[PDB]
């Protein structure tokens, strides 16, 4: 009988026996013809029908390239449609996507490629130098999304494959599907990610209310779990438009927000500082943005004031995330369909269908409200473990299923989480 905390919302039914793709597209028929991915640079629009078909084609293509269930591909791509097709294609096969920052060094990319046992690297022509001769010696294929160099395949060999050549497969809930690194490979499963997505956007009163006429700006990098999950996956679930920006600069960012009337803005302190200093911000209609969320460190008081002055209809709020946790441990309840009050400085309320407690690090004993200790969470959304490192897993998830974040915070009288130390 510890002191356990739960969400202010009720639990919901979570269909986490479904594979990730079957869950994200479960309600595709309600929005088959709506915009799904919008490429900000060239304005190309893929509907939900196109996105699913493209992902299944990519899956058959990966199959023809020798990817079997539980094999791993690496995505070394900026935000782009191809990132999505690769990621979802690997999921259709029951295979694993490890994603990496394309601006990594050769030594960085290669170390992740070998720890993850990646059979294919999907990349841009301009980055092939970093891996081309590593790939060569270890029979790892290279596929480029813009143009193949001598010894690589062009991504059309996947996107043009026959969708009905996807092999019959028996995906299990605990099968790994996503392997971001944090450096340790964090094994996220179909069950985890479906749970995490449902805890965020499903239910009669969703913790984060998004619907199929929203436009979500996808400028935060998809190779970080924060956006992979809370923008792409959640957006797919509810049928929203995912307006992809491949790299941030302030002008096209304001341009895309006005022209596409972005309603959901996943920002980070470096973005709001660009907004603060850019003279041209006052020359754009940004009234479409109704929800702004932080994906990294908290904005602070000045940056929060910038968002309130430049985005007049934007609700502002802070969550709390960690890669091993799914990533989302807590969500801002001001974003709920039927909103709750919040408080400056708070990092949200623990997700529904989960338990949280605060563990004094000397004792090991759960703490009351308004006292600081290590944040711990438990639920189906958390990782399965670190890849090939059972010991580091055993020090991070205990025997009762509790994940120890290493962050110090407390929960106050209104079930609002406050974090006081993130430096481990
Ligand atoms: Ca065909
Ligand atoms: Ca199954």
């Amino acid at each position: 009988v510890d002191i356990i905390f739960r969400s202010k919302l009720p639990d919901i039914y979570i269909p986490n026996h479904l594979p990730l793709h079957s869950y994200c597209f479960e309600n595709i028929s309600e929005f088959s013809s709506r915009p799904c991915l919008i490429n900000g640079a060239n304005k190309q629009i893929y509907t939900y029908a196109d996105v699913e078909l493209n992902s299944r084609k990519v899956a058959a293509g990966l199959h023809k390239q020798g990817i079997q269930p539980k094999d791993t591909i690496m995505i070394l791509l900026p935000n782009s449609p191809e990132f999505v097709f690769a990621f979802i294609g690997a999921s259709y096969l029951g295979a694993i996507s490890t994603m990496a920052n394309p601006l990594f060094t050769p030594a960085e990319v290669v170390k992740q490629a070998k720890a993850s046992s990646a059979k294919i690297i999907v990349t841009q022509a301009c980055h092939v130098n970093k891996v081309k001769d590593y790939a060569f010696e270890n029979d790892v294929k290279i596929i480029c999304i813009d143009s193949a160099p001598e010894g690589c395949l062009h991504f059309s060999v996947l996107t043009q494959a026959n969708e009905h050549d996807i092999p019959e497969v028996e995906i299990q809930p605990d099968d790994v599907v996503a392997l971001p690194y944090s450096p340790k490979g964090v094994m996220l499963t179909h069950k985890g990610l479906v749970t995490s997505v449902a805890q965020q956007v499903d239910g009669e009163n969703p913790n984060l209310y998004i619907h199929s006429e929203d436009v979500m700006l996808c400028v935060l990098p998809l190779f970080h779990i924060y956006s992979l999950n809370s923008v792409l996956l959640c957006g797919l679930r509810v049928g929203a438009a995912i307006l992809i920006m491949q790299k941030f600069d302030i002008v096209s960012f304001l341009e895309l927000i006005q022209s596409y009337k972005v309603t959901i803005g996943p920002f980070v302190p470096p973005i709001v500082l660009a907004i603060a200093k850019s003279p041209m911000v006052d020359d754009y209609d940004l009234s479409s943005v109704r929800t702004v969320m932080s994906g990294a460190a908290p904005l602070g008081k000045e940056l929060e004031d910038t968002v309130r002055a430049k985005f007049p209809n934007a609700k502002l709020g802070q969550g709390y995330g960690m890669t091993e946790a799914g990533p989302v441990l807590a969500m801002c309840l001001a974003f709920a369909k039927e909103p709750f009050e919040i408080k400056s400085g708070a990092c949200g309320t623990v997700v529904r269908n989960a338990e949280m407690k605060i563990v004094d690090p000397k004792t090991g004993n759960s703490l009351p409200r308004n006292q600081s200790g290590e944040i711990c969470i438990r639920g189906d959304q958390i990782m399965k473990g670190y890849l090939n490192d059972p010991e580091a897993t055993a020090r991070t998830i205990d025997k009762e299923g509790w994940l120890y974040t290493g962050d110090i915070g407390y929960i106050d009288d209104d079930d609002e989480l406050f974090i006081v130390d993130r430096l481990k």
